[PDB]
């Protein structure tokens, strides 16, 4: 049940927009339309600080499908940067034997933006491990993805989950991306 929900969720409508204009809806959502859609964008809790104005410019929106009502109104959460521009190469390492064979394989991971939305890194990666390896398809959900920063900064996301809401704001400053490191087949 819950693996197919993901396998859904993470193989869903999605739609990259650059340079939109939207206005404030209520405390915590922005609204516009595109392409004569009309979106509605929640804010997450952690993001309020970024806006606080009632009409914007330029943004750059990743919208993922949690909804779409009778009205034809298309839900999506966080996926929002203000001033982002469009070549990232961190490499992605992937560990997927069954029991302990440490094999693991290393290849770059290209990110275009100079700015993407932990929600955005969070879908395509998923997207990416559905894709190649069969994530949510052909093997289990019992999987880590761990994503580090030069700093020593990191996002450690668990693929026995979706992504919460919550953390669908936070923005990643790409070149910042030191590697992503996925363990599949957790058992």
């Amino acid at each position: 049940h819950d693996k197919e929900a993901l396998y859904r969720y993470y193989t869903g409508k999605t739609m990259e927009m650059k340079n939109i204009s939207a206005l404030k809806h209520g405390k915590n959502n922005l609204r516009f339309k595109f392409r004569g859609i009309k979106i509605q964008v929640l804010l997450p809790g952690n993001d309020k600080s970024k806006f606080q104005q009632r009409s914007y410019e330029g943004l750059d929106v990743f919208f993922v499908q949690e909804k779409r009502d009778k009205h034809d109104i298309f839900y999506t959460v966080g996926g929002v940067i203000q001033n982002n521009k469009t070549v990232s190469a961190p490499i992605l390492n992937i560990s997927k034997e069954k029991g302990e064979d440490a094999f693991v394989k290393g290849y770059p991971y290209y990110i275009k933006k100079e700015k993407i939305t932990l929600k955005e890194l969070d879908y395509k990666l998923r997207k990416h491990l559905i894709e190649k390896y069969g994530l949510y398809k052909t093997i289990s959900k019992d999987g880590r993805v761990k994503i580090s920063l030069k700093d020593g900064s990191f996002y450690n996301l668990d693929l026995r989950s979706k992504l919460k809401f919550k953390y669908m704001g936070e923005v990643i400053e790409s070149k910042q991306i030191k590697d992503i490191e996925v363990n599949l087949k957790l058992e």
